[PDB]
């Protein structure tokens, strides 16, 4: 119906802190790219669109709580939120990321701050590992979210080359920095190949996204 | 009915800061006597108990925002919080309490803090001033909910020789601090002149309230 908005609205402040790199924050993405997130998971549940969630690329798991706060607050039990990160940050220019490995976030911390809002229950699944392992062989099946927060070429490569097709139809990809040459770059190198021309909308002039037709 | 529930319990963690002398939250009374003002609250809103909320003592604003929240997650838009202070402090044994004024919050401070979970509205008053000058002339009509949170004597006198009588019947009082001798000598004190009996209860071994006939 559009269940718990108090509740949602109060969890978007929480976790990008904005009630006390973030420093502390549990996403780094702001609430402009939260309120799209709402947007897509509300959109997929109230159309029908079959599948789980993903995030290929968790940090502090900040978004992917909320998108099981969001199930929670539709009281929605059936989906799986799929957590999935190498929780040791980033691999080794390319913009030389890993140098900042305190993008690193081990798995043990990413549990506990699940814990932290009363959300480390049977609906959410970690992939521990590279994408370039760990998605080959995803014991995912269908997702009707897919969101890409991995900065790198490679990373939004693997998880769109291994993940989109297992995307429902009226699905959507979120890509959280389209606007980042590498992420870009695999974006419409991906599209190129298989075709895929339904149009990007811009979310805040970082992230862009995408529904599946 | 028993409304957003997730809500509130999302926001007794943030308010408790057990998300991120507290250092940072909001409230230092813990998610214990918090539930209790919960119970409450959502009692007196049930019950049909008129009038406003009051907390004599405040701090960084925590419980009061508390309160604010409830009505928010019932919809009831009739009902005002008091949000009674110095905004200063403790005032000048009794247990020295004035050396660690840090306990002294601005009403600027607070007013943000509010603002902070989106309940800075016309449902929030402030009554600033020491209780001994502010009390007496209050313009309090009826309290459904009376919260005593001021540690010392004076402060817990003041607060129900003024208050106590606009407590509606049914309505409750709460101490937060009763086995604080000084604030456990004020409340027998008073309770014993006007030939107060009704039972008070523990909450934590910390707070005790009772409700009125
Ligand atoms: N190839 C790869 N394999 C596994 N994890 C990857 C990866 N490339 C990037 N990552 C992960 O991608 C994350 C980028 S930060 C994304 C975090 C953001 N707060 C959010 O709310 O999503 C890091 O956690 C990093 O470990
Ligand atoms: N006589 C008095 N007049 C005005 N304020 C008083 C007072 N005696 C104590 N105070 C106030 O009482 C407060 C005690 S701390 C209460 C804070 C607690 N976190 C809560 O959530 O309620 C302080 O803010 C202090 O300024
Ligand atoms: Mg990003
Ligand atoms: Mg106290």
């Amino acid at each position: 119906p559009s269940q718990n908005a108090l509740y949602l609205d109060l969890l978007k402040k929480v976790l990008t802190n904005t009630i006390y790199w973030p420093t502390v924050a549990h996403t780094m993405i702001g609430l402009e790219r939260l309120d799209n997130l709402q947007h897509c998971v509300e959109a997929v549940l109230a159309d029908g669109v079959p599948g789980d969630f993903a995030e290929t690329g968790v940090w502090r798991g900040g978004a992917c709580i909320f998108m099981r706060a969001v199930l929670q607050a539709f009281g929605d039990t059936g989906r799986t939120v799929w957590v999935v990160d190498s929780f040791q940050g980033m691999p080794e220019a390319m913009a030389l990321h890993e140098y900042n490995d305190v993008l690193g976030v081990s798995l043990e911390t990413v549990r506990q701050n699940f814990a932290r809002y009363g959300l480390l229950d049977e609906q959410v699944r970690f992939l521990p590992g590279w994408f370039r392992d760990t998605l080959p062989t995803a014991p995912i099946q269908e997702l009707a979210v897919l969101r890409l927060d991995g900065d790198l070429y490679e990373s939004t490569m693997d998880s769109l080359r291994n993940l989109y097709p297992k995307l429902s139809p009226g699905g959507f990809v979120i890509i959280d920095d389209y606007f980042l040459p590498s992420c870009q770059d695999a974006v419409k190198g991906f599209r190129a190949e298989l075709g895929i021309t339904e149009p990007i909308h811009d979310i805040d002039g970082t992230g862009a996204y995408w529904r599946r037709s």
